């Protein structure tokens, strides 16, 4: 089943939005199969204006997540809201919580291919957990 | 404002503990609860879709308010959860169209039919909200 | 575990839009909803339950909840009967001020729960079903 | 287009009566906007006449208290209105204040300045300069990107 | 009819707890009769400084039956270490020196605090449309 | 700089309480320095019927930092036995059965050190400073 990479960026962790973000994905019906707190290294930030974006991204921890579900790549992005918080609607994470595109609190993979790459980049295979939600028959026909 | 609509928490909604959450959103909006009942549809009432619909309880509700048929549907969000926006019930809580948590009458006429189908007249309560002048100008 | 209790949102609770909030808390706790009904008590029903007039003046929501220790646990969720003594986090602690407008009711014992359930609900109105989360809430 | 931009937000009397003051303030705080003015007041008949059916809207608006607020942040005039939702609740989407809480355009719970110029005028009309408080949020670097 | 003074201290305002605190008082059934974002005046500071020998903050006045004690119950114990979850400080504070809010500790001190922070003309007397639902 | 170990047990993960639990610790002012989703091995559960349930699915392991966080974290979780947990706590709000009590927190500073070391390798913990430290602590 489809998987996507969702991150709480360092502004999101600093502003105490980790639980709130996780809650919204859980409530939606998506399944958490990877989760990790980490501080990106400068080198990881270099791979991911330049000195500035690198420095912010390696300045503090992010929370990396892998979520599983039908249409979760697109759906996860819908939950996050438009990338640019000026365009984000209330009810979304960015619409509720962000102002500035450079401090937009979170990230979600923008396609299936890019999800596979991002998951592989941040998570070793052994760190992902395959399990079955006891609610699968209530969420999916 | 005396328009009425039928809202249901389907069995997946009840199983996933969304009854209170749904009621809350209608109450917050300003709509008035005039009928409420927990029931398990019979196979016959349902008559794959039949089996799921008669497999467990639903919560049936009648809500009253100005434009409540359309408004109730806006609160539920698009019927197909792929199209539902966050902030709506389905946008927040549903993934699959076949397990889309809830239902709202799609028109005034079909609301009248649905209400009559699930509720006996005596089961609906007419009352006046002490907030009516705060919610409606006239 | 199959224990059951009667919970009511009194008319002030319904008027003040607390029905959903109360149901949510019971659902969140893990208790199972097996009866639910909106109704306006008759004066006669209020007599059995000034207090008469208020109680029969508008609708209440009657509920039956099932779970281990649900009679006591339901009352703990409601908070002390007198809101002056109710702690924040409970329904009355969060939402009520006056004992005469204390928003809700819960059966005070197993025996009185059986009586209250039987009084407000006909047998055919209660639904027996199994939560898909039963093994996540209960070890045995 | 400055982060120092300011807008006027009001909880109208219906919003105060229906206990939506805290909820409205929370949404602005959550968004990252900064509260620089706040005041509970009952508009006078004369103040209601200027603000705006010219029998009826006046009477309701001067009938009880409103909460007046000044919020500061990048694009806060437009952003504040997005949080409130469409002016007519029929058009307001869930997730917004009016989409979540209002039904009738005549009882639409709140108000926000519709432009930068009208925000300056509204702020000046409801607040004396000495009532606004300038301070710095300890989260400014988390909300706004430094070059 | 009783009234009390509740304040969101500067840490509370900085940490975005103003709405959350107001909400809890509204939800409880108490009535907001004074509200203002404020900075002490030089004259207010002088008199505070003198009185201790016996910003911004948000200042509030709330009205209701038993609101002085009730308001404090909503805030939770003064020292957050002792505050229980469900209260403001139990949910949101760790350190007694950054305990987010304040409520008058008695009826007499409420009168004094209200008078100190609010001019009489800044309080609004009004009737909640829900008064008969909250009070018998 | 005190630290404690908090876990969402498998029932808690299954019942979608991870975010809710994290939120409460964040709201309180505590600082997240370790976070990981994992499925305990049978061997790991033996050291911690109870073995089978604990190794049956994923838990979320967390390390939190703050003044008095060991005791404070337990106060947020509520009494170990949900029958005794008060509303406003995680177990008071969400749990019924002591065998399915949703979560765990270290019971002392010494046991927190042991539990943190057991579940987290040193390189998995992140040391950082909250931009709100001076708003949460007077001495910071």
């Amino acid at each position: 089943s489809e998987r996507t990479f969702i991150a709480v960026k360092p502004d999101g962790v600093q502003r105490n939005l980790v639980g709130e973000i996780i809650k919204r994905f859980e409530n939606k019906g998506y399944k958490l199969v990877g989760l990790k707190l980490l501080q990106p290294t400068e080198e990881q930030a270099k791979q991911h204006f330049y000195s500035g974006l690198v420095s912010y991204f390696s300045s503090g921890p992010i929370v990396g997540m892998v979520w599983e579900g039908l249409g979760v790549v697109k759906g996860g992005r819908v939950l996050l809201g438009a990338t640019n918080p000026a365009d984000s609607l209330p009810g979304t994470i960015r619409g509720d919580f962000a102002v500035d595109v450079g401090r937009n609190v979170c990230h979600g993979s923008d396609s299936v291919e890019s999800a596979k790459r991002e998951i592989a980049f941040w998570f070793k295979a052994e760190e992902l957990v395959s399990w079955t939600s006891h609610s699968v028959k209530q969420i999916y026909e």
